[PDB]
């Protein structure tokens, strides 16, 4: 229903900031962009529960104790050893929002002037990656080619 | 629904203040800059729970104490004792924002007057990283470009 | 919602003192800066709960006691000892404010008159760096930057 | 809110005491002062309790008592001591108050007359320096430079 | 926003009080004086409860007592004894105020007349030093220097 209008909205956003940004490089017209967003709407929930480790003596957390030690001497001996530990916590709850922006895919039109150089193809295209809200996390993808208009 | 206004907000002041500093170096006009902000909606709770490790005997906080020791001479042994201990504590409750900025990327297009020079590129960038509010810990990306305009 | 017309008060604040101290110095109007402001809305509360040592037994505080000493002649021997302390404390309800200042950056423009010396940007930075509210704590940055206008 | 419309009231007091201070030396209007307040509103309680050391038997508060001694002669031996002691105690609730001035930074301009001397400029530094509330406990900071006006 | 003001009363008490008894000395109107108090007002409240000590023999103050001894002749002995003791006891439950003054600093400006001599500013030191109330527990500060009117 409206996770299109939504997702419509989001596209039109990115596709006219690239277009604003570029347009005053190569001219008023001469470039076109289009934006597909992969939208997320699955309702998300968490809770963690992270416990730091106190295994080594160094920094345990000692609130009980009792430590018998015996000892004959045929050197016998005997080692008890009760211990009561205190231990750090951590609780989230993390409640994720639904709309947000799993991965994006830019196509962008340039056109000549008779070819563009590469050097100014490959600032034009980090220009484009710097605007998207670019991110290899997401695995977002983009390609910038140049062809005659008509 | 919202976000979205939110968000365009939050760019907007950040594009308007960026041109209005570089703008008296390089001219009234002559810059222009589009911003990308990754907005965290996600309602996040918190709560830790911290204890100073006690192990060391220098500074332990003993509240009670038992040491008995017997010993008989074939020299036999022996060593019990119980220790009751006292803990430091700090507990947070940190409620996160919903709004805050997680990352930012900056595109900014400089006019010829015809090349800038390499030391007035550094400096603008370096302006522009000051005034962005820009941090390495977010991730953010900005990339200044010099091309002429049409 | 609020939260940016909040910050674009302390802002206007922060940039208005700036320019009023450096502007009898350098002119009238031969000076701009823009500070961006990163402000912290995360309710947080704490509770500290703080024990003094008492393991040294030059300042212990005993409550009770008890020792017991046997001794035999074939040295066999014997020693008990119970003790019951009191232990200090101090206990800490720290409610954090909701809107401080937890980092800033601050870019100015000082104009040519012809280039201004080494000493007088020096001592504009100092001046600018102490008008801020500057702290190394908080990773604030600055950066003054000389170039004509225009 | 309300914070910045207080924070302004206390730096104006400074400010202007600052000025009305050092004006009568250097002329009516030859000299600026901005001075930028780092408040504190954070609520805060707290609770100490401090207990009087009573280790040593010179000085301490025996309620009770009871010293069993017996001996045989192969001198056999046995020593039993209980012991209930009273104890000092001293009990604080110091509840803070929101408001205080955690740190100070001030700037301070001074006109020549044609440079001003090293000892006027240092005692002018001195009375500043007093004027303020100066205090290197919370890390106050001062810097009064001298240029020519315009 | 009333501390302001109580704090401005303080103030002007004590800078009337200083120019009133050193005016006499150097003129009608050749001194100024500028003063910034540090006042508390952090509610607080103690209980102390204090025990003289009762270990030397010499002023105990017995209750009860029991002592048995016993005594076989290989000499063997024995000697129980149990005490009651009665102690001595202080208690002060001391309500701190509101609005004292932590800490003082002043700053005089006297004048020419050129140089006024070291006697007669070191009595004018001293007076002034006698008139604010100088105490140096709290750390106050003072400082008068001698400079031309303007």
């Amino acid at each position: 229903d409206a996770q299109l209008k939504f997702a419509n909205d989001v596209e039109s956003r990115i596709q006219r900031r690239i277009e604003a940004i570029l347009s005053p490089i190569v001219g008023n017209g001469n470039v076109h962009a289009q934006v597909t967003a992969q939208l997320d709407f699955a309702n998300k929930e968490q809770t963690e529960e992270h416990y730091s480790p106190n295994g080594d003596a160094s920094k345990a957390t000692l609130r009980s104790r009792q430590l018998n030690i015996s000892e004959q001497v045929p050197r016998s001996t005997q080692r008890n050893e009760t211990s009561n530990y205190e231990v750090d916590r951590t609780i989230r709850h993390t409640k994720m929002n639904v709309g947000d922006i799993e991965r994006l895919s830019v196509a962008v039109v340039v056109n000549y002037k008779l070819p563009l150089t590469a050097d100014q193809m490959k600032q034009i295209e980090d220009l484009t990656r710097e605007a998207m809200g670019f991110s290899d996390k997401r695995g977002d993808t983009l390609n910038v080619v140049n062809s005659p208009f008509s």
